């Protein structure tokens, strides 16, 4: 059947992103703790759009004449902690990294850092984009 096909789609795009290492064990939990019905389209919606928002905060803190490295650091500790919980592990230890550039006051450190943050973040929106398309046409 159509409905059939569509799961198959979903199922294949899963497995490939758990076994290309882009989504964590904390990505199965989120699928556990839907088991209300889009809860998991929802969590993933809120998540690229706040990680997009904390990416561009980010990037301006590093546009200013004087950096404030406490707070770069403070945006990229709640980046890691969103991306822990949807399970976006690359993206999660990027931000890990990302504090030593803080504590070295390196601004082009953490421009080097935010590029690589956005690379995972692109890889993984690209995936759950894909996935919120499908999970559309199977609740439809």
């Amino acid at each position: 059947s159509a409905a059939a096909a569509l799961r198959d789609q979903l199922t294949a795009l899963l497995s490939s992103m758990f076994s290309q290492g882009l989504v964590d064990e904390q990505f199965q939990q989120l699928q556990m703790l839907q088991d209300t019905p889009g809860f998991v389209s929802e969590v993933v919606t809120l998540f690229c759009d706040d990680a997009d928002r904390i990416i561009n905060e980010i990037a301006t803190l590093l546009e200013q004449p004087v950096v404030n490295f406490d707070k770069v650091d403070a945006y990229v500790h709640q980046l890691k902690g969103s991306s822990a919980s949807v399970g976006a592990q690359k993206v999660k230890f990027t931000c890990m990294q990302f504090r030593q550039f803080c504590q070295d006051k390196s601004r082009d450190g953490c421009l080097m850092a935010l590029a690589v943050v956005r690379n995972d973040f692109y890889d993984l929106r690209n995936k759950f984009q894909t996935m919120l398309q499908l999970e559309q046409q199977i609740q439809a």
